[PDB]
Protein backbone atom coordinates (compact mmCIF):
# COMPACT_ATOMS: atom_id res chain seq x y z
CA UNK A 1 0.00 0.00 0.00
CA UNK A 2 0.69 3.76 -0.44
CA UNK A 3 0.65 6.74 1.77
CA UNK A 4 0.59 10.30 1.21
CA UNK A 5 1.81 13.14 3.50
CA UNK A 6 -0.81 15.22 3.62
CA UNK A 7 1.73 18.12 4.47
CA UNK A 8 4.09 17.97 1.78
CA UNK A 9 3.26 15.52 -0.74
CA UNK A 10 5.19 12.79 0.04
CA UNK A 11 4.75 8.98 -0.91
CA UNK A 12 5.60 6.27 1.57
CA UNK A 13 5.52 3.00 -0.49
CA UNK A 14 5.70 -0.27 1.91
CA UNK A 15 7.32 -2.07 -0.85
CA UNK A 16 10.41 0.58 -0.75
CA UNK A 17 10.21 1.51 2.90
CA UNK A 18 12.78 4.24 4.40
CA UNK A 19 16.12 2.79 4.52
CA UNK A 20 17.89 5.99 5.31
CA UNK A 21 15.77 5.92 8.35
CA UNK A 22 15.80 2.19 9.64
CA UNK A 23 12.40 0.85 8.18
CA UNK A 24 13.19 -1.64 5.53
CA UNK A 25 11.50 -2.57 2.11
CA UNK A 26 8.12 -4.34 2.99
CA UNK A 27 7.41 -2.83 6.30
CA UNK A 28 3.92 -1.91 6.84
CA UNK A 29 2.42 1.59 7.38
CA UNK A 30 1.21 0.15 11.37
CA UNK A 31 4.67 -1.24 11.86
CA UNK A 32 6.82 1.34 11.33
CA UNK A 33 8.01 3.04 14.90
CA UNK A 34 5.37 5.74 16.21
CA UNK A 35 8.52 7.89 16.22
CA UNK A 36 9.31 8.18 12.81
CA UNK A 37 8.14 10.67 10.90
CA UNK A 38 8.03 12.19 7.33
CA UNK A 39 11.61 12.18 6.05
CA UNK A 40 10.95 15.36 4.16
CA UNK A 41 8.91 17.66 6.34
CA UNK A 42 8.82 15.78 9.58
CA UNK A 43 4.98 15.49 9.81
CA UNK A 44 3.97 12.69 12.55
CA UNK A 45 2.52 9.44 11.71
CA UNK A 46 -0.93 10.84 12.18
CA UNK A 47 -0.69 13.61 8.80
CA UNK A 48 -0.49 10.46 6.70
CA UNK A 49 -3.66 9.26 4.56
CA UNK A 50 -4.07 5.92 2.55
CA UNK A 51 -4.50 5.70 -0.68
FE1 LIG B 1 5.76 15.36 4.69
Amino acid sequence: AKYVCKICGYIYDEDAGDPDNGVSPGTKFEEIPDDWVCPICGAPKSEFEKL
